[PDB]
């Protein structure tokens, strides 16, 4: 009933270690950060920290200011270095820089954030290669707690969560509904699904009206309100009422960094097998 | 009441002509058929003919027998020729031949069928460039007959229909449910949406029990029964009940070949400017 993530991250990180030591890989991950955004920084350092434990060399390159032309050149150079298995740009970026523009210059087999068109399309086609970390984290919760072949309603249609997630849930036989700010009756869809995945960035959005007693809630929202991080679900309204709910922090959060590192291992292992 | 695609294809065909004149393109499409399949030849010849009417040069190459590794060569050969704007391989292929893996070797900006990873990924990212013909035809009829921003239930999860179509509908603000053979209660989902799209390839699948009077049925199924062709829906049974319904043949069918041609036009415009 409390869907925690850290124990799932620990298991994933153990077998990643195992997979590295086993097949001799020495995966390398480059992280590019522009600006000094504080969420990005914690996320970067978490990937360095778990990387150092798993056996993954993770390096951050911070730039106070960098031009498009320079940044594209840097990425192109990392792209060509066979010593670099994964490349990732941290978010958010400053205005004028389109993430999706930059990211398609990273070979799909190095694209560990897995948001480029090629990885997204491989998911659509049901031939997952690299898959993005939050959607992955959603399914990890479901795999590890025992939810299969259910109706799922996703509240979110962005390319980072909602869309790749619906394609990953279809690959695994779930029945899927996506709704969003243009759905006129969200409550109706969320109450009729076994699972609700919520990501609207809106504290208290998912309350008792939006779910039934059978429901399982996976809260992918991250809101910073009066000095604390909080999800999109009303945890205290819901915990006495739903079947299961991921807390925030402590739900899908702890898994994300490890899922990026999981893509780095897959990237490095495809490069070894295929060049 | 009755949602016909012929008028839509002619209006689209004229636009294609307008767009071809106004930029002096000579769009050029290659088609490849392996085998003697009846529906594939019908489809190929439709694109040739509608092509002529329109200003697009479409040329078909048949092969009684081709070696996988010469095919890859001729495809790479059509790729490097800047005089070919569009490449399409006709379905079905022989046993053992993987369509998706041949198609990866067409550059995405020539991939008029639009089922390769890169093009699927662009749909997901709401950056539509070339889109597959059937899902475009669905969105053509919805548009032409005035069904905008609705709830839609898709019964189908294949990369050729349900998957791109779910992403294209979400790009246009529809609320979207995808269900399939592992869904427990299909009718419960089909009844709760204003629009129902079916492509399960089972005659009389969709009947009164699975829709309501408010419903709009778009029938993408193509089945053979008594030699004739029939959809997935019970046309006789639904049309004094449902609000509007596509006939089969005559619904989405008539627009398909022209949607491939629209892709070739778009392919040519893109190439003109990018190279």
């Amino acid at each position: 009933k409390i869907l925690r993530g850290e124990e799932i991250a620990e298991k994933k990180a153990e077998n990643l270690h195992g997979i590295i030591e086993r097949s001799g890989l020495e995966p390398s991950l480059k992280l590019i950060q522009i600006g000094d955004n504080e969420a990005a920084s914690i996320y970067a350092r978490a990937k360095i920290r778990r990387g150092k434990k798993i056996g993954i060399a993770v390096d951050l390159e911070k730039y106070d200011d960098i031009s498009m032309k320079d940044l594209l050149k840097r990425i192109d150079d990392l792209a060509k270095d066979p010593q670099i298995n994964g490349i990732m740009i941290e978010n958010p970026l400053p205005k004028g820089f389109d993430y999706y523009e930059i990211v398609r210059n990273i070979p799909y087999y190095k694209d560990v954030d897995a948001l480029s068109p090629y990885n997204q399309g491989l998911i659509a086609l049901n031939r997952e290669f690299l898959v993005p970390a939050t959607p992955r984290a959603v399914i990890d919760i479901m795999d590890y707690y025992g939810y299969h072949e259910n109706t799922v309603t996703i509240v979110n249609r962005s390319p980072v969560v909602g869309r790749p997630l619906s394609m990953m849930l279809l690959n695994r036989n779930y029945t899927v509904s996506v709704c969003h700010s243009k759905t006129k009756d969200i409550g109706s869809m969320t109450r009729s699904s076994k699972i609700v995945v919520v990501a609207v960035g809106r504290p208290g959005f998912l309350n008792r009206e939006m779910v039934t007693p059978g429901s399982v809630v996976i809260d992918v929202g991250i809101n910073y309100v009066n000095d604390k991080v909080v999800g999109d679900a009303n945890f205290e309204d819901l915990s006495e009422y739903v079947e299961a709910i991921t807390p925030v922090p402590g739900g899908v959060g702890p898994i994300t960094a490890t899922n990026i590192l999981e893509n780095v291992v897959k990237a490095a292992e495809f490069q070894k097998n295929n060049l």
